[PDB]
Protein backbone atom coordinates (compact mmCIF):
# COMPACT_ATOMS: atom_id res chain seq x y z
CA UNK A 1 0.00 0.00 0.00
CA UNK A 2 1.16 3.71 0.21
CA UNK A 3 3.62 4.63 2.91
CA UNK A 4 3.16 7.36 5.03
CA UNK A 5 5.58 9.46 7.52
CA UNK A 6 4.70 12.49 9.64
CA UNK A 7 5.70 15.36 11.79
CA UNK A 8 3.96 18.17 13.57
CA UNK A 9 5.06 21.51 15.64
CA UNK A 10 4.08 23.68 17.71
CA UNK A 11 0.49 24.66 19.47
CA UNK A 12 -2.01 24.26 16.85
CA UNK A 13 -0.21 22.30 15.50
CA UNK A 14 0.95 22.35 12.14
CA UNK A 15 1.34 18.93 10.55
CA UNK A 16 3.16 17.55 7.99
CA UNK A 17 2.31 14.51 6.31
CA UNK A 18 4.59 12.81 3.60
CA UNK A 19 2.81 9.83 1.60
CA UNK A 20 4.85 7.66 -1.18
CA UNK A 21 2.63 6.10 -3.59
CA UNK A 22 3.50 4.71 -6.93
CA UNK A 23 7.02 5.56 -6.70
CA UNK A 24 6.23 9.50 -5.78
CA UNK A 25 5.86 11.29 -2.77
CA UNK A 26 3.68 14.01 -2.14
CA UNK A 27 2.90 16.50 0.85
CA UNK A 28 -0.05 17.59 2.63
CA UNK A 29 -0.53 19.94 5.36
CA UNK A 30 -2.42 21.12 8.17
CA UNK A 31 -1.62 24.38 9.96
CA UNK A 32 -5.00 25.07 11.61
CA UNK A 33 -7.58 26.19 9.34
CA UNK A 34 -7.71 22.97 6.39
CA UNK A 35 -5.53 20.37 4.70
CA UNK A 36 -3.62 21.58 1.82
CA UNK A 37 -1.22 20.14 -0.82
CA UNK A 38 2.20 21.19 0.30
CA UNK A 39 5.23 22.18 -1.95
CA UNK A 40 6.88 19.04 -1.50
CA UNK A 41 6.82 16.92 -4.38
CA UNK A 42 10.05 14.46 -5.55
CA UNK A 43 10.01 10.63 -6.42
CA UNK A 44 10.63 8.12 -3.83
CA UNK A 45 9.12 4.49 -2.70
CA UNK A 46 9.77 5.41 0.98
CA UNK A 47 9.79 8.30 3.02
CA UNK A 48 10.44 9.14 6.97
CA UNK A 49 10.65 12.59 8.17
CA UNK A 50 11.93 14.70 11.46
CA UNK A 51 11.74 18.40 12.06
CA UNK A 52 12.57 20.69 14.72
CA UNK A 53 11.11 24.14 15.50
CA UNK A 54 13.94 26.85 16.83
CA UNK A 55 12.76 30.59 17.61
CA UNK A 56 10.48 31.34 14.43
CA UNK A 57 11.98 28.47 11.96
CA UNK A 58 10.53 25.41 11.33
CA UNK A 59 13.61 22.79 10.04
CA UNK A 60 12.34 19.62 8.04
CA UNK A 61 14.37 16.74 6.72
CA UNK A 62 12.55 14.19 4.46
CA UNK A 63 14.70 11.25 3.61
CA UNK A 64 13.30 9.98 0.53
CA UNK A 65 14.12 6.41 -0.72
CA UNK A 66 14.27 4.18 -3.93
CA UNK A 67 16.36 1.40 -4.40
CA UNK A 68 18.98 1.88 -2.21
CA UNK A 69 19.58 4.79 -2.92
CA UNK A 70 18.00 7.48 0.20
CA UNK A 71 18.17 11.15 -1.00
CA UNK A 72 17.58 13.92 2.21
CA UNK A 73 15.60 16.84 1.65
CA UNK A 74 15.77 20.18 3.43
CA UNK A 75 13.43 22.76 4.33
CA UNK A 76 15.22 25.63 6.09
CA UNK A 77 12.06 28.41 5.10
CA UNK A 78 13.01 29.00 1.37
CA UNK A 79 12.05 25.61 -0.21
CA UNK A 80 13.07 22.27 -0.49
CA UNK A 81 16.77 20.88 -1.24
CA UNK A 82 18.69 18.06 -1.47
CA UNK A 83 21.10 17.59 2.12
CA UNK A 84 24.50 16.58 2.52
CA UNK A 85 23.05 13.26 3.70
CA UNK A 86 24.36 9.42 2.23
CA UNK A 87 24.21 6.35 3.49
CA UNK A 88 27.40 5.40 3.04
CA UNK B 1 7.41 -7.94 7.94
CA UNK B 2 5.00 -6.07 10.09
CA UNK B 3 6.16 -2.56 9.83
CA UNK B 4 5.88 0.06 13.04
CA UNK B 5 5.76 3.82 13.95
CA UNK B 6 6.30 5.66 17.30
CA UNK B 7 5.81 8.38 19.17
CA UNK B 8 6.49 9.30 22.64
CA UNK B 9 6.04 12.30 24.57
CA UNK B 10 6.96 13.42 28.56
CA UNK B 11 9.66 12.57 31.15
CA UNK B 12 8.67 8.98 31.86
CA UNK B 13 8.05 8.84 29.08
CA UNK B 14 5.02 7.75 27.72
CA UNK B 15 5.54 5.61 24.47
CA UNK B 16 3.29 4.32 21.85
CA UNK B 17 3.83 1.82 19.18
CA UNK B 18 1.45 1.35 16.29
CA UNK B 19 2.34 -2.22 14.74
CA UNK B 20 0.46 -2.78 10.93
CA UNK B 21 0.24 -6.59 11.03
CA UNK B 22 -1.69 -8.65 8.38
CA UNK B 23 -3.43 -5.70 7.42
CA UNK B 24 -4.48 -4.73 10.97
CA UNK B 25 -3.04 -2.09 12.79
CA UNK B 26 -2.56 -2.46 16.77
CA UNK B 27 -1.45 -0.14 19.44
CA UNK B 28 1.25 -1.02 22.56
CA UNK B 29 1.71 1.30 25.34
CA UNK B 30 4.37 1.86 28.12
CA UNK B 31 3.85 4.98 30.73
CA UNK B 32 6.55 3.82 33.07
CA UNK B 33 5.23 0.33 34.72
CA UNK B 34 5.02 -2.05 31.59
CA UNK B 35 3.68 -2.04 28.31
CA UNK B 36 0.33 -3.02 27.97
CA UNK B 37 -2.07 -3.28 24.82
CA UNK B 38 -4.07 0.00 24.10
CA UNK B 39 -7.42 0.67 22.56
CA UNK B 40 -6.72 1.66 19.24
CA UNK B 41 -7.40 -0.99 16.56
CA UNK B 42 -7.98 -0.05 12.73
CA UNK B 43 -7.55 -2.02 9.45
CA UNK B 44 -4.12 -0.91 7.74
CA UNK B 45 -0.84 -1.97 5.92
CA UNK B 46 1.09 0.83 6.65
CA UNK B 47 1.01 3.39 9.88
CA UNK B 48 2.81 6.51 10.97
CA UNK B 49 2.10 8.69 13.70
CA UNK B 50 3.08 11.94 15.42
CA UNK B 51 1.77 13.52 18.82
CA UNK B 52 2.22 16.80 20.68
CA UNK B 53 1.28 17.53 24.37
CA UNK B 54 -0.20 20.54 25.52
CA UNK B 55 -0.72 20.83 29.35
CA UNK B 56 -2.05 18.29 30.34
CA UNK B 57 -3.25 16.70 26.91
CA UNK B 58 -1.64 14.17 24.31
CA UNK B 59 -3.14 14.58 21.22
CA UNK B 60 -2.30 11.49 18.68
CA UNK B 61 -2.97 11.28 15.16
CA UNK B 62 -2.28 7.95 13.38
CA UNK B 63 -2.57 7.47 9.78
CA UNK B 64 -3.10 4.48 8.78
CA UNK B 65 -3.03 3.43 5.09
CA UNK B 66 -5.05 0.89 3.00
CA UNK B 67 -3.84 -0.01 -0.72
CA UNK B 68 -4.35 4.26 -1.62
CA UNK B 69 -6.97 5.19 0.57
CA UNK B 70 -5.13 6.80 4.36
CA UNK B 71 -6.91 7.06 7.04
CA UNK B 72 -6.35 9.20 10.13
CA UNK B 73 -7.35 8.68 13.66
CA UNK B 74 -7.04 11.44 16.27
CA UNK B 75 -6.69 10.91 19.58
CA UNK B 76 -7.65 14.14 21.74
CA UNK B 77 -8.28 12.49 25.43
CA UNK B 78 -11.63 11.09 24.52
CA UNK B 79 -11.22 7.96 22.57
CA UNK B 80 -10.23 7.61 18.65
CA UNK B 81 -11.96 8.65 15.79
CA UNK B 82 -11.52 9.60 12.47
CA UNK B 83 -10.38 12.87 11.15
CA UNK B 84 -10.85 14.96 8.19
CA UNK B 85 -7.30 14.58 6.51
CA UNK B 86 -8.01 13.39 2.79
CA UNK B 87 -4.87 12.71 0.48
CA UNK B 88 -6.25 14.41 -2.29
CA UNK C 1 13.43 -0.57 -1.72
CA UNK C 2 14.93 0.38 1.16
CA UNK C 3 12.77 1.92 4.45
CA UNK C 4 14.13 4.33 6.72
CA UNK C 5 13.41 6.08 10.16
CA UNK C 6 14.55 9.32 11.62
CA UNK C 7 14.51 11.40 14.69
CA UNK C 8 16.37 14.42 15.86
CA UNK C 9 17.33 16.69 19.12
CA UNK C 10 18.42 19.71 20.36
CA UNK C 11 19.21 22.99 18.04
CA UNK C 12 21.93 22.02 16.72
CA UNK C 13 20.46 19.31 16.00
CA UNK C 14 21.41 16.05 16.57
CA UNK C 15 20.31 13.86 13.79
CA UNK C 16 19.95 9.73 13.78
CA UNK C 17 18.56 8.14 10.39
CA UNK C 18 18.13 4.27 10.46
CA UNK C 19 17.99 2.02 7.10
CA UNK C 20 16.66 -0.91 7.25
CA UNK C 21 17.81 -2.20 3.94
CA UNK C 22 18.58 -6.44 2.70
CA UNK C 23 17.16 -7.50 6.38
CA UNK C 24 19.50 -5.33 8.12
CA UNK C 25 19.36 -2.16 9.77
CA UNK C 26 22.44 0.65 10.16
CA UNK C 27 22.23 3.76 11.34
CA UNK C 28 23.56 7.42 9.98
CA UNK C 29 24.28 10.08 12.42
CA UNK C 30 24.83 14.06 12.36
CA UNK C 31 26.02 16.00 15.64
CA UNK C 32 26.44 19.38 13.36
CA UNK C 33 29.90 18.10 11.91
CA UNK C 34 28.96 16.05 9.36
CA UNK C 35 27.23 12.69 8.96
CA UNK C 36 28.84 9.46 10.25
CA UNK C 37 27.93 5.85 10.90
CA UNK C 38 26.61 5.17 14.21
CA UNK C 39 27.39 2.26 17.06
CA UNK C 40 23.45 0.64 16.08
CA UNK C 41 23.85 -2.42 13.66
CA UNK C 42 21.29 -4.74 14.15
CA UNK C 43 18.87 -7.36 12.02
CA UNK C 44 15.43 -6.20 10.79
CA UNK C 45 13.06 -5.65 7.58
CA UNK C 46 11.90 -2.63 9.11
CA UNK C 47 12.49 0.48 11.86
CA UNK C 48 10.95 3.17 13.48
CA UNK C 49 12.56 5.49 16.15
CA UNK C 50 11.10 7.67 18.63
CA UNK C 51 13.69 9.49 21.44
CA UNK C 52 13.24 12.17 23.92
CA UNK C 53 16.24 14.47 25.37
CA UNK C 54 16.00 15.00 29.38
CA UNK C 55 18.36 17.48 30.87
CA UNK C 56 22.47 16.24 29.29
CA UNK C 57 21.07 12.33 28.04
CA UNK C 58 19.36 11.57 25.18
CA UNK C 59 17.23 8.17 25.52
CA UNK C 60 16.25 6.26 21.70
CA UNK C 61 14.08 3.58 21.29
CA UNK C 62 14.31 2.14 17.99
CA UNK C 63 11.57 -0.85 16.51
CA UNK C 64 13.36 -3.31 14.45
CA UNK C 65 10.78 -6.01 12.97
CA UNK C 66 11.63 -9.03 10.96
CA UNK C 67 8.74 -11.34 10.25
CA UNK C 68 6.34 -10.61 12.88
CA UNK C 69 8.67 -10.15 15.75
CA UNK C 70 9.63 -6.83 16.57
CA UNK C 71 12.49 -6.12 18.72
CA UNK C 72 12.93 -2.67 21.19
CA UNK C 73 17.05 -1.42 21.26
CA UNK C 74 17.59 1.31 24.07
CA UNK C 75 19.93 3.67 23.48
CA UNK C 76 20.19 5.73 27.60
CA UNK C 77 23.80 6.58 27.18
CA UNK C 78 25.60 3.16 27.34
CA UNK C 79 25.01 1.50 24.21
CA UNK C 80 22.39 -0.08 22.37
CA UNK C 81 20.28 -3.27 24.57
CA UNK C 82 16.99 -4.48 24.29
CA UNK C 83 14.42 -3.13 25.56
CA UNK C 84 11.37 -5.21 27.59
CA UNK C 85 8.70 -4.37 24.42
CA UNK C 86 7.01 -7.12 23.56
CA UNK C 87 3.72 -7.25 20.47
CA UNK C 88 1.63 -9.56 22.53
O1 LIG D 1 2.73 25.63 2.40
C1 LIG D 1 3.31 25.48 3.68
C2 LIG D 1 4.74 25.04 3.57
O2 LIG D 1 5.56 26.07 3.08
O3 LIG D 1 5.16 24.62 4.87
C3 LIG D 1 6.54 24.20 4.89
C4 LIG D 1 6.73 23.00 3.97
O4 LIG D 1 6.02 21.91 4.57
C5 LIG D 1 6.25 23.34 2.56
O5 LIG D 1 6.40 22.26 1.64
C6 LIG D 1 4.83 23.86 2.59
O6 LIG D 1 4.40 24.27 1.28
O1 LIG E 1 21.30 22.90 6.23
C1 LIG E 1 21.29 21.64 5.58
C2 LIG E 1 22.03 20.58 6.39
O2 LIG E 1 23.32 20.99 6.73
O3 LIG E 1 21.25 20.40 7.58
C3 LIG E 1 21.77 19.39 8.48
C4 LIG E 1 21.77 18.05 7.79
O4 LIG E 1 20.40 17.73 7.49
C5 LIG E 1 22.62 18.13 6.53
O5 LIG E 1 22.64 16.89 5.82
C6 LIG E 1 22.11 19.25 5.62
O6 LIG E 1 22.94 19.38 4.46
O1 LIG F 1 -4.51 3.24 27.71
C1 LIG F 1 -3.78 4.44 27.51
C2 LIG F 1 -4.35 5.22 26.35
O2 LIG F 1 -5.61 5.77 26.67
O3 LIG F 1 -3.41 6.24 26.03
C3 LIG F 1 -3.87 7.07 24.94
C4 LIG F 1 -4.05 6.23 23.69
O4 LIG F 1 -2.74 5.81 23.28
C5 LIG F 1 -5.01 5.08 23.96
O5 LIG F 1 -5.23 4.25 22.82
C6 LIG F 1 -4.54 4.27 25.16
O6 LIG F 1 -5.49 3.25 25.49
O1 LIG G 1 -9.44 17.72 16.17
C1 LIG G 1 -9.30 16.90 15.02
C2 LIG G 1 -8.56 17.62 13.90
O2 LIG G 1 -9.15 18.86 13.60
O3 LIG G 1 -7.23 17.82 14.38
C3 LIG G 1 -6.34 18.45 13.44
C4 LIG G 1 -6.20 17.59 12.21
O4 LIG G 1 -5.60 16.36 12.62
C5 LIG G 1 -7.57 17.37 11.59
O5 LIG G 1 -7.50 16.54 10.43
C6 LIG G 1 -8.53 16.77 12.62
O6 LIG G 1 -9.84 16.61 12.06
O1 LIG H 1 28.24 8.13 17.81
C1 LIG H 1 27.16 8.86 18.37
C2 LIG H 1 26.22 7.95 19.11
O2 LIG H 1 26.80 7.46 20.29
O3 LIG H 1 25.03 8.69 19.38
C3 LIG H 1 24.06 7.92 20.11
C4 LIG H 1 23.64 6.71 19.29
O4 LIG H 1 22.91 7.21 18.16
C5 LIG H 1 24.86 5.88 18.90
O5 LIG H 1 24.54 4.72 18.13
C6 LIG H 1 25.90 6.74 18.21
O6 LIG H 1 27.09 6.00 17.93
O1 LIG I 1 15.26 1.54 30.27
C1 LIG I 1 14.74 0.62 29.31
C2 LIG I 1 13.22 0.62 29.30
O2 LIG I 1 12.70 0.39 30.58
O3 LIG I 1 12.83 1.91 28.83
C3 LIG I 1 11.41 2.09 28.71
C4 LIG I 1 10.85 1.12 27.70
O4 LIG I 1 11.46 1.43 26.44
C5 LIG I 1 11.17 -0.30 28.14
O5 LIG I 1 10.69 -1.27 27.21
C6 LIG I 1 12.68 -0.46 28.35
O6 LIG I 1 12.99 -1.78 28.82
Amino acid sequence: SVQTAATSWGTVPSIRVYTANNGKITERCWDGKGWYTGAFNEPGDNVSVTSWLVGSAIHIRVYASTGTTTTEWCWDGNGWTKGAYTAT
